[PDB]
């Protein structure tokens, strides 16, 4: 015999009214929606709308200048105001302390705000009692997460601000 060998492929080339989803489908949203939430208007917005974890980055924007830009005047006065906003607002102070997780650490707060108060920096005030008692109420804070050694190097810091208080 000399035929069925190498059959030709006719009779093909149908069912097109398909096209695959794995090629020719753009469903690309033009709506950059996250750009501008990841936006520091949008930050701050939600700073005055009430949210603790956005104020504190804010904050901390203003603090290591990162987020706020460099082409923004560095204020540490606005920073403080909004440190003291989240330690004045959150819960976890008055024996309310009990998510496992220390995602907002009340003792290093109080130490940052502590020394940004005892230092100062052209436009915010140095007042030495504040910044002392500061220190004592992280140390406290420290003591009660059971961090004893930050509680005994803020205390030690502690003593040393009164210590130099004595002028």
């Amino acid at each position: 015999s000399h035929m069925g060998e190498l059959e030709a492929i006719v009779g093909l080339g149908l069912m097109y009214s398909q096209l695959p989803h794995h090629i020719l489908a753009d469903v690309s949203l033009k709506e950059t929606e996250e750009n501008k939430t990841k936006g520091f208007d949008y930050l701050l917005k939600a700073a005055e709308a009430g949210d603790r974890q956005s104020m504190i980055l804010v904050a901390r924007a203003f603090d290591s200048g990162q987020n706020l830009s460099p082409d923004r005047c560095q204020d540490w006065l606005e920073a403080l105001h909004w440190y003291n906003t989240a330690l004045e607002m959150t819960d976890c102070d008055e024996g309310g302390e009990y998510d496992g997780m220390q995602d907002e650490p009340r003792y290093m707060m109080l130490a940052r705000e502590a020394e940004m108060l005892f230092t100062g920096g052209y436009g915010l005030e140095k007042d030495p009692q504040r910044s002392g008692d500061l220190y004592t109420q992280a140390a406290e804070a420290a003591m009660e997460a059971m961090k004893g050694r930050l509680a005994n190097q803020y205390y030690q810091k502690a003593e040393e601000a009164w210590a130099q208080m004595e002028e």
